[PDB]
């Protein structure tokens, strides 16, 4: 009943607990930690000209922290990209994000982080822009996907 | 560069401060104060589920206050109407929004608040949501123009 | 269901038989006939770079012809805007569109087309594209709505 | 400075020549030619309540045909995944579309046609409709894209 967005995803397995950041007006910063997957995943949105941080999806493993600062607004994602599969230290064979990769109109290439094991997924812009990210976390990160804009 | 969605109006003149409280999901209050014109003029957005304060736009005039307060989000606003002229009290004569008038899906209508003098507008929203407002207000506000999205 | 776009109006009355043209990618010409009120109404629409005519709502009455052309696409609508009211010569006061007035984003304006009688009514758009127009025609034109895209 | 919509994609390679049937209000039948790898690609559109032919996309080379008929408008894509690949039957090493396959809301699966070699590549729509498609074609289909709507 609200407003609503292209929604695409999620590329990843069905384990974790959803989030679903909702939708702003675009990127500025997104952080992330890994090791040989995708731990925790948070993002600073563009909300109308100023910054909005979006709910922190958090991941307890002793993982490498990374910020990706884009040069708002003149620079945006036109790439997200990665790599799913089964990670032989979870409890199960759940798919898991394995790896992310983000490109940019200004030719800048961020990643790619964690381990490019399994199933590559691949998600090219041509015309539209990236307004919001929703996703499934446990202990790491399960899922991720896309809200788009004009 | 950042995500943009239709805007239509503004109704009313050119004087007084201009602003613009971007875009959002939906409108859960809208505040306005009037007399013989509209004064102040705020509104409590939704934002992917929880409110969000838009900037107010307070008239300096002591005026009758009143909040509007929707059934968000099964409640949502279907019109927009009112009447804009100049205000024969400022050197200027500049014209402002003299009346507004909200009605919704529901049925329910707010208003009108101020005095019907003048041109009368009207947006009937056959389908979509207004998700934004923007505007310019000085002592009184000047116009008032509405962001949309769906 | 199939895909939507913002729709506003209509602004006129309940009269004639109604119809939709839908929506495309923009507007390359306007056909429209006139005396005291507005007669014929039909557009040559923008598809995908080619014209599509989008079904004729013409009226029998002998009313002078008019054919806008627009510069597409650099040249686009900003205003539609005109008057309703009933017309003397029908059997109820039901109202009808008894002017119309279009402005483009090149400054050129394109009427008034009729009699400048009755209520106004006027949708200034500040960001966004009228994309097809809906209405309702029975000897005259009595009402007409707009589709809206980015 | 006309109409756009979301634009993801293409999938495949460089080689072949750039084709885009634009954007409509949905699809009613995409029919495609296919052996080790996909040929022929063309879709008849929704615009509008009405089907539109899309412009064919053929290739001469000697493979199955099929046509995959939606039950328009209740029955959509939610899903298009394929693989892209070299083709060693062709004087060039630049990836091709080897296999595609749909999914509809109605839980339909349309394929998998062609060969599955190489690297799958896979858009799920969780909101949002498709409503044209792009690619290149050169003797077979190089690349395809799609663009999507709300």
């Amino acid at each position: 009943m609200a407003s609503q967005t292209i929604t695409v995803g999620p590329w990843g397995g069905p384990g974790g607990n959803e989030w679903d950041d909702g939708s702003y007006t675009g990127i500025r910063i997104i952080e992330l930690s890994y090791k040989e997957a995708i731990g925790s995943f948070s993002v600073i949105y563009d909300l109308n000209g100023e910054p909005f941080s979006g709910s922190k999806h958090t991941s307890k493993l002793p993982y490498t922290n990374v910020k990706i600062e884009l040069q708002f607004p003149e620079e945006f994602l036109v790439s997200v990209s990665g790599y799913t599969a089964p990670f032989s230290s979870l409890a199960t064979r759940t798919p898991v994000v394995r790896s992310l990769k983000f490109k940019t109109n200004k030719g800048r290439t961020f990643g790619p982080y964690g381990e490019e094991d399994g199933t590559y997924f691949n998600l090219p812009i041509e015309n539209g822009l990236v307004v919001g990210f929703k996703g499934r976390t446990g202990d790491l990160l399960d899922a991720i996907g896309v809200h788009m804009a004009l």
